[PDB]
């Protein structure tokens, strides 16, 4: 019954284009009767650094610190910092996780990279057995809503930036698919700073309109072929 | 005709494999007579978040905050946070910048992503126009020294992770090349955790051995063909 959505938002300005895309998502999904939660990373002063402060109590090896081993153990022993577990609860209950962010160096802003590094720990999002198709977050949907500085023409195979699917690889495949997420087609709003009002409105409207039927969408085939193939 | 090297290092543990690769680089480059500087991000508690705290002067637009616009202006006016300018000084003087880090979600750890986001600002690393082959850091060399959890086999075209070059795209092309850097071949030390003592010592020695002749190397053609073929 019903659907739960978590929006992980990474922009410093509420009045930004990203802020508007996040607000439109909240409005539309809320109108549909969906349960909606937003993790406004900058407003939360979310910690991006992976450090030993992410484990409470005593480390499984206070001699040599291995973040991966320590957090996996901490997860299984319920000894992770509360900011991390708070995010994990949101992800665990979510049916769909939308990431809203401006492209920073062909990737996500560092504060959001930190959310991924720290929240998607072994035991919670993946394990030796459960990864990719068997990812622990299988059954969940993920969607990247990104805005860019460069134009769509620049993001083509022969363009200066290469195809946008090229930079999506680490995020959609290396991260989301690895954790079991079914990946919905990305929403890319190209160069809003350069675009005109009519175009910007069209972009936000396209996002809102798309959200009207997001639950009918089928995941993309998150494969090397989709990202690089023909 | 000496050379200056900056190693941007991102690992929490001095006794780690990454720590050993960083130390081997310092040892060998120092032995060669090179000038060496290391930015130990975790030890420095380096700030990864791109926020308005990065600008100390009067904002160009105090109503709507745009990180790119404000940092570009702040760079020109010299009102950027000192931690950013401290890093820019190191980069400006360096002939070669080596990034030493463990792969985190097919990318760099968030603390290092933050270094890229905040240090490589407009006016310093690139201009518009003034990117890719016209980037402001032209004449400089960059090299990614990465360690992984996955094995070399997993990081091949037919591997579950796809070819290792795929995840290098956002970093080598979208970031380094965009800023004008000539990119030297990446050094990828695969699955040291699974490797045996002998195999690990071998990977470290291979890195040190390569550094002996690093100044005779040619950069790679940082193109889509190099990364994806086809
Ligand atoms: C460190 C850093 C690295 C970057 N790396 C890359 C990169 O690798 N590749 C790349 O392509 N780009 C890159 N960029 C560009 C960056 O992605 C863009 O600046 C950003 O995505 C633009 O959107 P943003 O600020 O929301 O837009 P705003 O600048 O917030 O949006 C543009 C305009 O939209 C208007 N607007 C807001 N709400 C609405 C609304 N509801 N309806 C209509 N208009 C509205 C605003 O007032 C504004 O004038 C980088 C930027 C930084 C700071
Ligand atoms: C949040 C997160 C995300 C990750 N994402 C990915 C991913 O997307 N893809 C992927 O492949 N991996 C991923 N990993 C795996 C991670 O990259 C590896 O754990 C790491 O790179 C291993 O190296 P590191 O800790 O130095 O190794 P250590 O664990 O530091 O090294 C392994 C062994 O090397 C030994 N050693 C150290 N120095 C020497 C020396 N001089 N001679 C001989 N032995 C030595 C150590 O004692 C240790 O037993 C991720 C990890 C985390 C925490
Ligand atoms: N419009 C573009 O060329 C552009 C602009 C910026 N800018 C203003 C912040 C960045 N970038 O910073 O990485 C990257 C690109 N990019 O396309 O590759
Ligand atoms: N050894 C591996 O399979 C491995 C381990 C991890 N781990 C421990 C953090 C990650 N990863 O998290 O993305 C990825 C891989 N990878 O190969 O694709
Ligand atoms: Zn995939
Ligand atoms: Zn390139
Ligand atoms: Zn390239």
């Amino acid at each position: 019954a019903g659907k739960k959505v978590l929006i992980v938002y990474a922009h410093q300005e509420p009045k930004s284009f990203n802020g508007s895309l996040k607000n439109v998502a909240v409005d539309e999904l809320s109108r549909q009767g969906c349960t909606v939660t937003v993790s406004d990373l900058y407003a939360m002063n979310f910690e991006p650094r992976a450090t030993d402060k992410d484990i409470t109590g005593t480390l499984s090896n206070p001699e040599v610190f291995n973040y991966g081993v320590e957090t996996h153990e901490a997860y299984k022993q319920r000894s992770l910092a509360s900011d991390i577990t708070d995010e994990q609860k949101k992800v665990r209950e979510a049916d769909l996780v939308i990431f809203q962010f401006p492209l920073y160096w062909f990737s996500v802003p560092a504060i959001l990279k930190g959310w991924m590094d720290r929240v998607l720990c072994q035991g919670f999002a993946f394990d030796i057995p459960g990864f990719y198709d068997s990812g622990l977050l299988q059954g969940k949907l993920a969607l990247l809503s990104v805005t860019t500085g460069g134009t769509a023409e620049m993001y083509t195979k022969t363009g200066v930036n290469g195809d946008s699917r090229y930079f999506l690889w680490p995020l959609q495949h290396g991260t989301l698919h690895f954790c079991g997420f079914k990946v919905l087609a990305p929403q890319i709003s190209f160069a809003p700073e350069i675009a005109s009002e009519e175009e910007r409105k069209g972009m936000v409207a396209a996002w809102s309109q798309r959200l009207q039927t997001i639950w009918k969408e089928e995941p993309i085939p998150c494969t090397a072929h989709w990202h690089f193939g023909q």
